[PDB]
């Protein structure tokens, strides 16, 4: 393998894809970034640690731009108004074989599959209900 | 519409799909398990609450159990041998439209789509490199 | 899906049943309240809670108002004569399946099925014999 | 003329049907109790006892025992894994006629009728949403 | 019944009509929200609970934004100058029938209805003169 | 012009109608009674400050009294047995335009509506479900 590669983060289908490649590497922290400023960019970055004796933990961060109404290469102030933050935290027992980390995955992509609640949600602007 | 709504968890081409269904919303914490004994049960919570004035923070938790059945004082209990703990928190700008949520939601399913790099780390038990 | 909806707490066969209607569902109780004055009404309420590690405890309440009119230097109020208080406690280890509680559930119905002992010796202001 | 008899407490639809008989009737406190091993079997027992000058109040108590086999040094015995205790108060004022009783005893029926919100919320491991 | 849908708050004639969704139920809250950004939105909630021993309180908020001058989707600060509050709270004794609540909701209506000094005064940015 | 006028507060289609008039504006409140005895009129109040250096809030107040006549002595005095009291409280930058004014009572008006949740939750004696 060699996961460290370029991949499409936001797919409209073909046009208008956003794209994030590997951009740091400093201490084994992966990073990768879209093609902007740091202050509109789109990034993503991803680490594993034995967070204790029984569990790893893979500690993912995303941030997206806030788009409507931007001003591409602007100074857009403050930085909290446009930008959105992500932060994910998975915490996995020693135990876990390779199927039962297939089986997480499956399961996190569900959580996000369309039309699925939570994400359905989000995208509305809304809470449960 | 009511968006508390049972959805598939872990989707196992139809035989074997983990499914969950509202459980619970008391204290505003949306609840779902799966059709197990609580012991056992997949687990899903999300909750929203306005962190500053400015940002909404939605709180999502899964929880994937590995199921055994213990002998406990020479009786047999069903179990879960460990349990695996995702954990998302997505702050949210209060001036996000919903064009911008829909970004974000497709930025999270990017992220995790089969073949991307963080799913293939974590399946594998390997770190990004 | 919603559990948190109206019912008929009192079948009269269609006629003068009695229904309860979603009322407040503040710190995880849920309560139902049946229509016109809240002082002639009928109130139900319900929460669950993890009792201790290995129980879940169900708090049901029921309140029956006897219905009358206070009459008090000639102004007339629409008021309870008194009330009947039901108070149940259902506690439920973790380690049940969804087959356990519903038999844990018709065991419940069982007991106050017409004809049996308990209900009719309620329906009687008897005790047993 | 006597309501201490036995009855059916779990409609299994005539088979399987979980009957409890009378077993004790000290102090005033009626016991039922189902054939087979005491270890494993479901028990309820009532009171009724003048709570105040007003008021007269009924306990209703039932266990329901999970059947299961401890094994022990290859000793095993028929116990029960473990049980869930129903907890009932009732209490109806000196005034209540009999017909206000046969309506207390309605609104009991109707609070775990199937299909209503408190039975099918216990029926499912769940709480109210 | 089932109150919790969407409706029309701001009845521009069928054109330009604002309609208002449900988006959140946490604790009971109702919470109906336009398609915007949460910056910008049209927001309303309710909820009710009983205040003292003899009173039930409707807890009633809504958020309208300024329009004039509005940048759609635009992060506009501060927040304070683009934003009006309603806050209402109605207090209703025990004793009020169905009847005596809908008088109650006409004296609400009337209070409002075009023509009247109240909302003339707010619409012409003016005091009682 | 004078907004200060009489208006019909409960609109019972020409027969019954409460309509309330001018009756003080002492100390900048302008307040409105019907035509009764001071102890069983209905009563609205309205004034409006510049809360903050760049708000402006309006306070109403209704009170609907439920009439009575009650024996205080061996003597009958009009009284009401109980009110009901709205209180709203109206926040609205400076910035606002006479139009965008306008907007806050059209949203106001639709809130109330009849056949809108809110209006209908209130008359029933329910909250919003």
């Amino acid at each position: 393998a060699s996961n460290f590669t370029q991949f499409v983060l936001v797919d409209n289908g073909g046009t208008g894809d956003v794209t994030v490649a590997p951009s740091n590497f400093a201490n084994g922290v992966a990073e990768w970034i879209s093609s902007n400023s740091r202050s509109q960019a789109y990034k993503v970055t991803c680490s594993v640690r034995q967070s204790s004796a029984q569990n790893r933990k893979y500690s993912i961060k995303v941030e997206v731009p806030k788009v409507a109404t931007q001003t591409v290469g602007g100074v857009e102030l403050p930085v909290a108004a446009w930008r959105s933050y992500l932060n994910m935290e998975l915490t996995i027992p020693i135990f876990a074989t390779n199927s039962d980390c297939e089986l997480i995955v499956k399961a996190m992509q569900g959580l996000l599959k369309d039309g699925n609640p939570i994400p359905s949600a989000i995208a509305a602007n809304s809470g449960i209900y």
